[PDB]
């Protein structure tokens, strides 16, 4: 028999991620680098592994709309909503949208794709926010003008209670 996990989590290492669709304000290149990174930040201090898809149904799908995009969740034009993302699980699960009413940089510049791409795949992965004004995942976007992104204490310490460290060396 087998009763349902304590905590929203994928149930494999091995993840898979699509980008749908892209964003005016970059190139593929960057936001492909963007999306890379962020994947990084969380695969880096867990066993998980990240594979891109180029087509087909991934696990996290990701993609860049506007106002009503397909679920309960419609954006909401410039500012305000940035971005969402799906907790683990089937279909939507995992999923990460974009509202591409916002200008996304690879900068300090409009928002940071990168930066808010690795909060929202926190989310993907089972992580809710923090209450720590320094995390990665604090509700609130800010950026510090740090040239190093590194990864915060309290969300290690979060994305390790759900997949463990992996490798915890390289
Ligand atoms: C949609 O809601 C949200 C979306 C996102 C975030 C949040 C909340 N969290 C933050 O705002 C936040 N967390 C951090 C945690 C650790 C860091 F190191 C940080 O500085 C890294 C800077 C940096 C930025 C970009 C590059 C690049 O392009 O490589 C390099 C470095 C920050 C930071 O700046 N901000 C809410
Ligand atoms: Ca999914
Ligand atoms: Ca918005
Ligand atoms: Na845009
Ligand atoms: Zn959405
Ligand atoms: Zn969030």
């Amino acid at each position: 028999y087998n009763v349902f996990p304590r905590t929203l989590k994928w149930s494999k290492m091995n993840l898979t991620y699509r980008i749908v669709n892209y964003t005016p304000d970059m190139t593929h290149s960057e936001v492909e680098k963007a999306f890379k990174k962020a994947f990084k930040v969380w695969s880096d201090v867990t066993p998980l592994n990240f594979t891109r898809l180029h087509d087909g149904i991934a696990d996290i799908m990701i993609s860049f709309g506007i106002k009503e995009h397909g679920d309960f969740y419609p954006f909401d034009g410039p500012s305000g909503l940035l971005a969402h993302a799906f907790p683990p699980g089937p279909n939507y699960g995992g999923d990460a949208h974009f509202d591409d009413d916002e200008t996304w940089t690879s900068s300090s510049k409009g928002y940071n794709l990168f930066l808010v791409a690795a909060h929202e795949f926190g989310h993907s992965l089972g992580l809710d926010h923090s209450k720590d004004p320094g995390a990665l995942m604090f509700p609130i976007y800010t950026y510090t003008g740090k040239s190093h992104f590194m990864l915060p204490d309290d969300d290690v310490q979060g994305i390790q209670s759900l997949y463990g460290p992996g490798d915890e060396d390289p």
